[PDB]
């Protein structure tokens, strides 16, 4: 149904909210939920682990079957799989993990995958344990995504920092 509520409008197509992406998916029922995935689709922690746990491991089992037939993704790449109880579809997107020596330029490639879907609920790619500067990740999102993107950022301190930096 895509009923998003409580979002701050940053640009004509980019919205942001201090929220847990799992709680937003349950409330919104979006057509597309974005997962901050790794190349083998192993959802062992962070945003991916939270989404997987909310599908009671159904997402991991489907992900394993996809990798068996198609092999791993590339950094900056994506795949569309079932959204299970959270969404119609899950778009698994691999942003670079600069904490593992991956190239930050690939974050543009990662956000470009959003352009194939008219409206998506997403996290801030490559932020948290992936090591990218969150302010930079929001700027790449604003400059690269043209479709309607609702960003859920589960940290009030980071949310206010991103909003102040964007309004500067
Ligand atoms: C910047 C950070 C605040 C943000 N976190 C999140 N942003 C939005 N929705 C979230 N839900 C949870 C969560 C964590 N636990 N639970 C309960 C559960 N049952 O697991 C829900 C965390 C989360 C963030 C954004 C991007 C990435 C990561 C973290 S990561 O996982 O460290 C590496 C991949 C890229």
């Amino acid at each position: 149904v895509n009923s998003f509520s409580g979002y701050l409008k940053l640009t004509d197509n980019v919205y942001i909210k201090n929220a847990d992406i799992v709680e937003e998916a349950k409330k919104v029922k979006p057509t597309v939920v974005v997962n901050a995935a790794n190349v083998y689709l192993k959802h062992g922690g962070g945003v991916a682990g939270a989404l997987n746990k909310a599908t009671n491991n159904a997402m991991q089992v489907e992900s394993d079957d996809y990798i068996a037939t198609n092999g791993p993704l590339k950094v900056g790449g994506s795949c569309v799989l079932s959204g299970h109880n959270l969404a119609k579809h899950c778009l698994h997107v691999v942003g670079p993990n600069v904490n593992k020596g991956e190239d930050i330029q690939l974050l543009k490639s990662a956000y470009e995958n959003f352009n194939q879907h008219e409206v998506l609920l997403a996290p801030l790619l490559s932020a948290g344990i992936f090591g990218a500067d969150p302010i930079h990740s929001l700027r790449v999102c604003v400059d690269t995504v043209r479709t309607n993107v609702y960003l859920a950022v589960f940290d009030k301190n980071l949310y206010d920092k991103l909003v102040s930096s964007f309004l500067e």
